[PDB]
């Protein structure tokens, strides 16, 4: 806002970024802390060193980082991290080349000095935007400021855009053709199957009416089943026989396994001697196990299976065509990777799907809308100030009153931060509730609504108005998109050094702490001094985790339309967006060569997705350049309607023309290289699910 | 307009209706036309009676046609006729059931009399707007009779329009299934094969590239070729054929063959003995068509072509799946009748099939808007009065200024029937020009612009202004949304009696005109006198033609377009409706089963745009009803706002569960009941062109 709490928090964030480098510097070096700053290239074959020697040399990390190429990190980490760094690359790339012309833009708007004028009739103000937004009068020379700039904007976004988007194909088609054989090109995914079998079991009728169409090429249908009993079955005997590896990790005396500590217990004289009492526990799961499996797999399997087909290509070409005349039932599905697809959340009739999708969809709307009013509830209750309930009440007042007076201010941070960190585990689990029958198809769902959901909270509580309710119903009854649209322009400029702060803050605290890795440091080391005994759980402990592309991609494109709905508005936020955008290459390069393992393959399938919020994000910037130039009378239409037009032909040409080879593998790479005559069984036992694995 | 002119003209086309009757009912029964009133049932087999006996029972075709199953039509024309039947039949069942719930809505809007208040302040009248429309005061009990009858409306059409869609799905189904062996089943259409074969021939390359990816499932497949000079050179062949047996047909003394007739000639003295003179051409043109062909077989192919697989499941298959990894090339699409595709429009790059798509969309979006101002200059010309060269002179002013005073108001007239007459044709040879590698296609896209182009006709000449170009203008820099809904509103209660007479004007003058053939007999019976000369030439004189599918769907659209936006704002057209629909539904029957000779199949794919175009409409209509109670005041959001979303969401909902029906035949209809082998060369000689048909 003002110069001073701009300055104020920017220097902040700067040292806070300063010291955690220092502290990440200082730390790395240490042996001790190798799994947990390197804990890929020790799970990933064995390279725990510094990379050379035992000496090593300072910044350790910039010229390892800077000399990987992309097939280092595909060789590395999967394709998916190729494409996220061919997004930061490109965003990068944008960025920078409009710098190339940015250095005009400035020059008219320091000279010229509207803001001085009458016009601020004794807010917006900072003497930094005196810099960059509105010293232009309603009807000076905004030719090259204006107009000169957008065009420029636009031709260097479609340029890159569209050379990144084929860059990103040809990745995904070189590493698709130079695979190996992987249980995913064989299979495919019935999940509508019509209900009856008519008098006979469902596999059955699967089995037959699949024979009748591809005669020679069928290894047999696995179809799944209702695994909610036997599924809970399994969890609680992988956690019974974790618990008794657990018991003998003394190896020194008799174990004596609390009981009460489970809450729900009470039988602490049968602690000692928790051998028998895990044993017998066992014996008991394998029995109930081995009866619940028997009868799952023969006792109604729900409606929807998977196939198997013998040629690659047989699956390539079965899997994008239509089986039945009506397409309501026998829809087929490319199978997913055995660790990508969802069981629990698969067999939904396509009904069922769309309804669910509509319902989640309408959800996630309504709470958009209404975020703000259970916050103001739970921040308004007595919990504000509970001195009634103080119990040691030692000196409460004396620590309150000098220093922690924004503690009656932290509470509503509290109320706020609770729902921000259970947000996205929250969409996660609503995208996965739409039936969605591929966990990385879900993680697309879930960042798209995540990515909404932080558009349409930093906008409205930015320039317009706190009361949603009343903002929307307004404009409900107010009058139509012209005036709309006039607001949109007029109410940006009101304090872009928030939005230069934010971006600052957000650079600096959440790169020095995903570099530094503060947090799994501090967990790690207290889980080892904690509960975990055994060198399995110690093993097990530090696992990295996914890139969680479920929020980094959307997090980075919020600041990606941060930075070009104000790129020429108030151009300084430019040079913020670079800077961002390259430290985060330069750490997801490090953190993704060295800490992230990931969790799919997923070929590259997210770039679409990313380069359609790209352009749509610069479709926003167009329309709001065009009402901004509205406002400042100029040649407003004739400038930027024509571009708009072209911003969606470009859109509709680069879907035609590529994303029809990102939805499915090509027959021309599935047949290509075959060697080693493909196994039988193992591809089963790569689908065949965690549960009903020990079987006959 | 006013009372009288809609008398007037209503009296009018029931009298023109009645004569035109009276004349088809008294010369169908002359058997000496019946090759041009049953043209059908005599190409067909051989049914040229009157179907029982000699004497033919008055009224003669009502109870024929009436006793017809959709069977019976299927088994006599093609399957696109019975989709279109169930088109009429729908929107009949839409109507009727509306006109259930009619009786009522008319009550209040005459009981009510705010018309006759002094709302009219000393040209919305004519004595029957009276009882529609205007009826009503701005705020009174509009309840049941605009909330409770556009809720009817909206339910009637959703039930009708599901239950239709689905059953035309089973049509398709029923007719695809039960199918012999035809030369489509078993082919695609590759057409962005890559140019260069880097050094080879493209036959060669299309055939290796294919055989590497389909092994054991190939006959061979057929490239495309530049048929221009060879299509030229076969149709002059084909002429001079058709030529020399005309010549032989006086078959009583020597033939003289005129030359100096055909314009670009003057060889008088050669027309006698032409038959040599034909015979020599005929020889040249064989020896030059044989060296052509031999050429283009060989020379220079062009990057388009036509595969065959050897089972129907490997090419039902096949064609729905994607070849190469990048989606630019080697694009395939099912391959379309041998009379269905078109050779020259085919092989055509995708980024040249947008861009000619983009252009050819916004030359007919400009034509719609500039369409009127050519049509005033032609009519400004001094050919309204060109007495300066009037040759005869015997007595012009005095037949002129008698009767003939619309003379000077029928030279307009003409400038505009002009561009009406050639409009189909234009529009189907712009549609043909997008690319739209089948015919079909084409009609289809033909009839989407034409009933585009037909209600922005229509509704802008009858609502808003004349000056289309100064109300886009004042449109563009006029206020937003709202206040163009409420003009909406406003302006349709100008005059629906225009409606009603040019309704009961297209009703009876089209159908009477249609079901005479008036034209095709007077036209047929010149000819018979005119040079057509030889049987074969009178033979295939009356041809039929198809049901011209390009021009009739539109033109009924258009009129369902009409009845549903003015369904309950003057609810009397909905008898019009009716009787148009019903009357269209037998004349359409009797016509499609006795005179109508069909030259696709289609398999009912007209169907889903059909009913894409109905629901457009009956949204329109919601809109509609929307402003127009936004006018008189009302609860007028919470009655139409979420039916409109259900409208939005039902056309997902229907597309989502039966259009992927329509685009592909089914695997499981394509292995059905494969009785006798199929043929080889057969299938080839289907696809093979008819110049380049004689060969080895």
């Amino acid at each position: 806002m003002e110069f001073g709490s701009f300055l104020v928090s920017l220097g902040t964030s700067f040292v806070i970024f300063v010291i955690l480098m220092l502290l990440f510097t200082w730390l790395s070096r240490k042996s001790g802390n190798a799994p947990i700053y390197y804990p890929n290239r020790i799970l990933k074959g064995l390279e725990p060193w510094e990379g050379t020697s035992l000496t090593r040399n300072p910044f350790a990390w910039m010229r390892e980082a800077l000399t990987s190429s992309e097939q280092d990190v595909v060789n590395l980490s999967g394709v998916d991290t190729a494409v996220h760094f061919v997004f930061l690359s490109t965003v990068l790339g944008i960025f920078a080349c409009s710098s190339l012309l940015l250095l005009p833009t400035l020059l008219p708007l320091a000279a010229t000095d509207n803001n001085i004028k009458n016009t601020k009739n004794a807010g917006t103000f900072s003497q930094l935007d005196n810099l960059s937004m509105a010293n232009i009068t309603k009807k000076s020379s905004r030719l090259w400021a204006f107009l000169g700039a957008v065009y420029w904007i636009s031709l260097v976004t479609y340029f890159f855009l569209w050379k990144a988007y084929k860059h990103v194909s040809s990745l995904r088609a070189q590493a698709l053709m130079s695979a190996d054989v992987k249980p995913e090109q064989f299979a495919i995914l019935v999940r509508d199957m019509p209900a009856p079998p008519d008098g006979q079991t469902q596999k059955e009728f699967i089995d037959s009416y699949f024979r009748e169409i591809y005669p020679e090429t069928f290894y047999r249908s696995l179809v799944a089943t209702e695994n909610s009993k036997v599924n809970k079955i399994w969890e609680k005997l992988e956690g019974y026989k974790k618990k008794l590896a657990r018991a003998e990790a003394i190896l020194a005396a008799t174990n004596n396994r609390p009981t009460n500590k489970t809450g729900f217990c009470g039988l602490v004289g049968k602690q000692v001697d928790s051998i028998e009492y895990y044993t017998e526990l066992i014996n008991e799961s394998v029995a109930k196990l081995e009866t619940e499996q028997k009868a799952v797999l023969a006792e109604k399997q729900q409606t929807a299976a998977v196939v198997f087909f013998t040629t690659r290509v047989a699956a390539a070409s079965a899997a994008q065509s239509l089986h039945c005349q009506m397409v309501d039932k026998w829809t087929v599905t490319e199978a997913p990777e055995p660790r990508q697809l969802l069981w629990q959340n698969l067999n939904i009739k396509l009904f069922s799907r769309i309804i669910r999708q509509y319902f989640i969809n309408f959800f996630v709307a309504v709470t958009i809308l209404f975020y703000m009013i259970p916050i103001a509830f739970v921040s308004a209750i007595t919990t504000l100030k509970n001195l009634q309930r103080i119990i040691p009440f030692i000196k409460p007042v004396v620590e309150i009153t000098a220093i922690r007076t924004v503690l009656e201010s932290f509470l509503p941070q509290i109320a706020l931060i609770v729902f921000l960190a259970m947000l996205p585990k929250l969409l996660l689990f609503l995208s996965k509730a739409e039936g969605i029958p591929s966990q990385s198809h879900a993680i697309r769902a879930a960042s798209s609504k995540y990515f909404i959901f932080s558009v349409f909270n930093v906008f409205i509580g930015v320039t317009l108005a706190g009361t949603l309710f009343n903002t929307v119903k307004d404009i409900a009854k107010n009058p139509k998109l012209d005036m709309i649209i006039n607001l949109l322009a007029t109410s940006l400029p009101k304090s872009a050094t928030f939005f230069l702060t934010y971006v600052a803050l957000k650079f600096f605290i959440g790169y020095g702490l995903e570099l530094s890795r503060i947090i799994p440091l501090i967990i790690f080391h207290l889980k080892k001094k904690y509960l975990c005994k055994t060198e399995a759980e110690v093993k097990e402990a530090w696992y990295p985790g996914d890139l969680s592309y479920a929020t980094r991609v959307p997090g980075d494109m919020l600041i990606l339309t941060i930075t070009f709905c104000y790129s020429v508005i108030a151009p300084l936020i430019l040079i913020f967006g670079i800077t961002y955008f390259g430290l985060g290459w330069l750490v997801l390069r490090n953190q993704a060569l060295k800490v992230y393992v990931p969790s799919y393959e997923s070929y590259g399938r997210m770039w679409p997705h990313i380069h359609q919020r790209i352009l749509a994000a610069l479709f926003l910037f167009q329309v709001v350049m065009f009402g901004y130039l509205g406002a400042k009378t100029f040649f407003y239409t004739a400038l930027v309607i024509p571009l708009i037009i072209t911003s969606l032909i470009f859109g509709y040409v680069c879907r035609q023309k590529f994303y029809g080879g990102f939805e499915h593998t090509a027959l021309e790479v599935a047949c290509r290289e075959l060697k080693q005559s493909p196994d039988l069984e193992e591809i089963f036992r790569a689908y065949i699910p965690h549960s009903l694995s020990s079987h006959k």
